């Protein structure tokens, strides 16, 4: 109950657990375009968009909220209508214009580079003036223009979090502040609304519900429904993975909101922890690690001996950072994570895996660095 | 319905679908030791065993059939009793001796190297004579001593690689009675491996496939004196290709006529994938046979649906790492069970090939 640690955890929670309208492929392009502040989008003589291949190879199949269209073209058009102050929710409240899409289709040129996250926007208008944007590395790292949005978690606050143990997260889920309780309740509500039908259902059993509900929420997001998702560390998929299996497991079990809240928070805490300790398919390795720990708390309580067994079994049955199948193969990856996390609660491991939760998170983090 | 196709397929079915007693980790050590032909195992002054790390990190937790012990020590002791003519099945009919294990424990020295498959055995006896064995690269590639090598031919294998899924679908309609008995044997042999609950979480079709496949897998791992019908010398690959289809049939129509066709189709696809690739790999090739086999039982010879099942399974391909501790292998098969079953309910648009042959080559490229 360090109180100083409570202050650290709560700042990390408000900085990483945030809303996002649409996938961050289209959300990033829209926000980068929106930062140019083109007063009259019909004045654009030419527009160049510079994206990395890691964000290009998937944006073609992602639907843009409030447009009824899919791909990069409506993400840029949407950006020209949305407000830069909305950040990741740039597509919110936009009134789509087909006349603008027809005008922009002609002047839009896309350059693709092989590098980490990069999203540059260069615009030249009829008057001869030029405009520039640049979001690099992190989904909210705005390089151009200069925006003194001072609070973002600095390196010391991040390093202090990486040094925490599972025992601290187990103590925190008892001493929860009311803002964090409302943030967790918001997360549970936001991602619950994403469930809109059957995507991969094969029964009424607990596992098939987790798979169906997690994949339905995942699909709803990817098709471009005007519904925000509560993302964890800027990843909408990682927030879905960390929450939906626990929401669906609660529904199929006690239906205890008090327990659901603690388990969802524990899961989110573990997810951010793994993300911080990781290097450059982390959705299911980091998100699924939060899910397996969260499900283990609901099913066993604060039994460290059983929480450590769940982490070793999950790490042994690691899905595979493949990712390669665009999106929809993205939902299949979440479904696989659902299976790995649920099955890990019924097997105990006696090599390639660590001894405890902290050792396993570092082993996963090592796999993502070299491979 | 070419007559030359029936000839090559049947000759390959009898060459790849064979029995196996214990995991090929322990089976390899036993066979390599057995090739030294130590007339009196109690005459051994010293023994050195040279294994690669890819086979050492497994063998400590693997049980040796007919010994009631686990590990390298009883695999070497068992090898000193078994016949080199038994090959991979060297542990069959052995009468374990604790007195020999006590004597050998003292003189056994293990050297571990970081290289592809290697299993060398050097022995020096009380009389001053020396003996040597060496199996490297393939589980049956005996380098030392020089053997006849017998029929697995390069022209025949290449002819099978060039075949299409259409040939395997035609073959499951004109099956020879020896192949029908071989498939029936496979279904029976691997069904007997199911010995309890390993990973059960319900009564549903999927949880049955997972539980039965992992229980069968575990039985083999613990060294029970029960052979398993391996596919291309892999017991795990043989389990993966058959158990989900045996457990799906049990939970569905319980049709032995369709079970045989589906099991054969699965085995055919497994050998095909194995031939197409070099150098985890049981669930990618064995699970590909399982997904095609399950798709035939559920949809028949619908090529449009068989191609969709292959693309979905290739998209949802399990982990690349070979799970250690041997316990991790049961978990890998369980994951393959999930990937194969779930692939029959999702269709993929547009990595990921267009048809079954393209997907097998994509998997082969990853390995
Ligand atoms: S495959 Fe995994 S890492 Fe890649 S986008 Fe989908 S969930 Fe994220
Ligand atoms: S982890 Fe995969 S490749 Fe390795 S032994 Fe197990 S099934 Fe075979």
């Amino acid at each position: 109950m360090d109180d100083y640690k409570r202050i650290l955890i709560t700042k990390i929670l408000k900085n990483e657990v945030t809303e996002a309208l649409g996938c961050t492929e289209v959300g990033l392009i829209g926000y980068a375009v929106s930062l140019c502040n083109i007063s009259d989008p019909f004045s654009i003589e030419k527009i160049e968009l510079t994206l990395n291949n890691g964000s290009f190879k998937n944006a073609y199949a992602v639907g843009v909220p409030n447009t009824k269209k899919y791909g990069i073209l409506p993400a840029v058009v949407g950006g020209l209508l949305g407000d830069h102050k909305n950040k990741l929710l740039v597509f919110n409240g936009i009134k789509y214009s087909q006349k603008l899409e027809d005008f922009i289709k002609e002047r839009l040129k896309i350059r693709v580079i092989n590098s980490p996250l990069y999203c540059g926007v260069k615009i030249k208008d009829n008057s001869g003036n030029t405009f520039e944007s640049l979001i690099k590395d992190n989904h909210l790292n705005v390089v151009i223009p200069k925006i003194n949005n001072k609070s973002e978690i600095n390196g010391s606050e991040k390093e202090e979090y990486k040094n925490l143990e599972l025992l601290d997260f187990l103590e925190y889920i008892d001493e929860i502040p009311e803002e964090i309780i409302q943030l967790v309740e918001k997360t549970i509500y936001t991602n619950n609304n994403l469930i809109k039908g059957d995507f991969l259902n094969f029964g009424n059993d607990c596992l098939s519900n987790m798979v169906n509900k997690t994949t339905s929420a995942c699909n709803t997001r990817m098709i471009g429904e005007n519904m925000p998702a509560m993302s964890v560390a800027k990843s909408g998929n990682m927030g879905i993975m960390a929450t939906l299996p626990i929401i669906a497991y609660d529904y199929s079990n006690e239906q205890n909101q008090e327990k659901l809240i603690k388990s969802i928070l524990l899961s989110v805490l573990v997810t951010i922890y793994a993300t911080y300790k990781s290097s450059y398919c982390g959705c299911v390795s980091k998100g699924g690690m939060g899910a397996v720990i969260g499900l283990c708390y609901y099913k066993n309580g604060k039994n460290i001996k059983k929480l450590d067994s769940a982490a070793r079994t999950f790490t042994a049955n690691l899905p595979g950072i493949i990712c390669d199948g665009g999106k929809v193969g993205c939902a299949l990856k979440l479904a696989s994570g659902c299976f790995a996390a649920y099955s890990s609660l019924f097997v105990d491991i006696s090599g390639i895996v660590g001894k405890n939760f902290k050792e396993c998170v570092e082993n996963i983090s090592e796999i993502s660095k070299i491979m």
